[PDB]
């Protein structure tokens, strides 16, 4: 028999409750701007599908980050767009500005309002507990409002996090992964950098949800509060999963693979061998123990769930008591 189907616990059928037009990205008609309104001032970064770039937009002399896209299916592109247009607003959601072709090599671009190219990823090992949990909150904010708009982000690690420590305000970028959720739909679990893979994908359970999301924030987490990067640190995608076997224990694993009827590949039946469940007491040392509290790790083993289903959701998140000194701050503010 196949895989026993799966259902997010929450925000489960908001994409039927829309209009079709809202999901259904491959319909959606772009204008398609003039990217000679930009001039590009130097490059920001690099990655496998988009050049960045800081430019000027010359008709109002505002500041903005031109994402050239490598060439990719249309399908990819207008998936990114659309999702971008559906979140545009969103509590520290990236802000999509315009969309352009160069008049010459009709090479399509996304243009951003401004964001410093500082990620987390730079930050993310020197913050105070406060600050930890402060950022994790803004995050929580972005991954509740695009779960509650039917959206999964599929990407979420420290790179795709730009922070202003300054003025202490926090973007999640990089849509080019995130997908629509649809109950009962099977997704790509050829998602997401190695070292924040959930579960779901390392077995190839294919219709998951918001919840991947979740897993991808808890491997942040745990990075930060025991200064370890990355927490799972995999040899490739086979060992990853024994990365984590090692931590979260096999009993439970197997467990999971019961419960979903999962089929394992072969390539895991000699790597996986026979784990307990490491205490996370495992983890702590006079380095990091400043960043480590009972609230914390409560919170962290409440994220990282082989079960997809047992994982918090975002507001459940937010909702924790490692968070209460946060919220109140923020009301008094
Ligand atoms: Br690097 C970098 C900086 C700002 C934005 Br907005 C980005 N989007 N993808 N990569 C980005
Ligand atoms: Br990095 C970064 C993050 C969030 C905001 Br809002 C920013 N404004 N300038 N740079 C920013
Ligand atoms: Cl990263
Ligand atoms: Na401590």
């Amino acid at each position: 028999s196949g895989p026993v189907p799966s259902r997010a616990r929450v925000y489960t059928d908001v994409n039927t409750h829309r209009p079709r037009e809202y999901w259904d990205y491959e319909s959606h008609v772009v204008e398609w701007g003039n990217q000679d309104d930009y001039q590009l001032v130097r490059k920001l970064g690099r990655g496998k599908y988009s050049e960045v770039f800081e430019a000027i937009n010359i008709t109002n002399n505002e500041k903005v980050v031109v994402k050239i896209l490598k060439p990719v299916k249309k399908k990819k592109i207008k998936r990114e767009i659309k999702i971008l247009e559906n979140l545009r607003g969103g509590p520290n959601i990236i802000t999509l500005a315009d969309i352009v072709k160069d008049p010459v090599s009709r090479t399509p671009a996304l243009v951003f309002e401004h964001v410093n190219n500082t990620d987390f990823k730079q930050l993310y090992q020197t913050l105070t507990d406060y600050d930890i949990r402060f950022y994790m909150y803004e995050i929580l904010k972005a991954l509740d409002y695009c779960h509650s708009m039917g959206i999964m982000h599929r990407d979420v690690k420290p790179h795709n996090v730009m922070i202003d420590h300054e003025h202490r305000k926090l973007r999640l970028i990089d849509w080019g992964l995130a997908e629509f959720y649809h109950p009962g739909q099977e997704y790509n679990v050829r998602v997401a950098s190695r070292y924040f893979k959930g579960p779901e994908l390392l077995v190839d359970y294919q219709m998951y949800d918001y919840s991947l999301d979740m897993w991808s924030l808890g491997c942040m987490l745990a990075s930060m509060i025991f200064r370890k990067e990355p927490f799972f640190h995999g040899h490739d995608n086979y060992d990853q999963l024994v990365r984590i076997a090692k931590v979260l224990g096999t009993e439970d694993l197997y467990d999971y693979i019961d419960k979903y009827n999962i089929e394992l590949d072969p390539r895991f039946n000699d790597i996986l061998g026979r784990h307990s469940r490491k205490r996370w007491e495992r983890f702590v040392h006079s380095e990091n123990q400043h960043l480590v509290s009972p609230e914390a790790l409560d919170f962290l083993d409440k994220l990282l769930r082989y079960d997809h289903q047992s994982r918090l959701t975002a507001r459940e998140a937010m909702e924790h008591p490692y968070f209460y000194t946060v919220v109140k701050d923020q009301a008094r503010m």
